């Protein structure tokens, strides 16, 4: 086991994180796994290379039905979010089935990080992950 520190650049998406994280079943999944109710959104970070989550120990949930529609399970990887000298509880989240790795990762946390830590696009933060 190694603790890895990785840097990423804050970027904007199309608001997808707030869609999913506001849905009751996803809220419940994250609350149970992580022990906090995430702020409804994902802080999207651009890394210098693709992130392969299958290189880490994560929890994976199954697809589920909500109000007549099938939704995808998720892979959940606990992290610490490193902003200055603060270590903030969070997680990396990826859809259960992805067909390649991405240099963009989605981070969840108990608070809105942009608001609490004044992050803007292009700001670089770090994350700590058990590998
Ligand atoms: N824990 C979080 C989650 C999202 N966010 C931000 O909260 C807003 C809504 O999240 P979102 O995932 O729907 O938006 P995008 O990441 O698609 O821009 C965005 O500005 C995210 O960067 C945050 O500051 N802290
Ligand atoms: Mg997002």
């Amino acid at each position: 086991v190694k603790l890895m520190i990785i840097e990423g650049e804050v970027v904007s998406g199309l608001g997808e994180g707030r869609y999913f994280l506001s849905l009751p079943p996803y809220k419940e999944i994250f609350k149970k796994i992580l022990g906090f109710e995430p702020y409804e959104g994902t802080l999207n970070l651009k890394l210098d290379r693709e992130f392969d989550i299958n290189k880490f120990k994560y929890i994976e949930t199954e697809d589920f039905e909500f109000n007549g529609k099938r939704f995808f399970g998720v892979k959940v990887l606990p992290i610490k979010i490193l902003i200055g000298n603060k270590k903030i509880d969070g997680a990396i989240v990826v859809p259960k089935k992805t067909y390649h790795s991405s240099e963009i990762i989605e981070i969840i946390a108990p608070m809105k990080l942009r608001e609490q830590f004044n992050l803007k696009d292009g700001d670089v933060i770090k994350i700590l992950i058990k590998g």
